[PDB]
């Protein structure tokens, strides 16, 4: 069992929307029954998708209305997480753990580009 | 299903032993065929135990010959990480992760104390 990243590195632009995606062997046909997918930057609940079913409250404040799990593509063997609105905060490793019988993860940097007076925003934030 | 950890600290001399726990229930006997266990930190493979063995081709070099897994707690759920002659290295963020059924995986943070002569080097 093997988890791969198509890009290990994504380059986006603050205010857009991005979509990284882990990768899974399905064969050809999903066992829903037997998937745990769970994406987490830094030790932040992004995503914690059991029995089918994304588990929503204990998805972490900072992306709470803004991370969803593509579910359509998972037939696919493809876990999509989408964030809209990206901040400069979501710069960092995120990580993609996948339960399938086996068990892998992956790691993608996320890079954020952002003009002067949002990352001054931030540098008064942080 | 949970994974917990009696101690998410600790403080350990240069060149002892240390051993860090990890719990995850077992209710009725252990299953192996179903049980893996993956220690990892930052992000250096420490150890694999997968198809009830250990699997030491992904182990990352600075800790071969250096970590083991205490097999027989398993049955008691407890996946204990044996480091042995720990180094200056060896401190940081460890994550055992553990997929028995459901999964789950807890933080451990390893602080090494260490003398002059060894932090010098
Ligand atoms: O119920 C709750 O609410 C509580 C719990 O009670 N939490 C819920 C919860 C549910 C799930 Cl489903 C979860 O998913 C873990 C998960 C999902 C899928 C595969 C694995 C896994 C396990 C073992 C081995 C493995 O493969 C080894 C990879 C080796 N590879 C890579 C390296 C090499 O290149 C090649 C080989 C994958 C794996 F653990 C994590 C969770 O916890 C959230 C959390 C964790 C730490 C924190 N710290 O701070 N806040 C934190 C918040």
């Amino acid at each position: 069992f093997t988890v791969t990243v198509p890009k290990d590195l994504y380059v986006v632009e603050y205010g857009s929307n991005m979509t990284i995606e882990c990768k899974f062997p399905v064969e050809k046909q999903l066992d829903l029954a037997a998937l745990i997918v769970y994406w987490e930057m830094e030790d932040k609940n992004i995503i914690q998708f059991v029995h089918g079913e994304e588990d929503l409250k204990v998805q972490h404040s900072s992306y709470r209305q803004r991370a969803r799990l593509l579910k359509d593509q998972l037939s696919l063997g493809n876990a999509a997480l989408q964030i809209t609105d990206v901040k400069l905060q979501d710069a960092g490793v995120y990580r993609c753990m996948i339960s399938y019988g086996g068990a892998d993860y992956k790691r993608i940097t996320v890079k954020v580009n952002a003009p002067y007076a949002a990352h001054h925003h931030h540098h008064h934030a942080a």
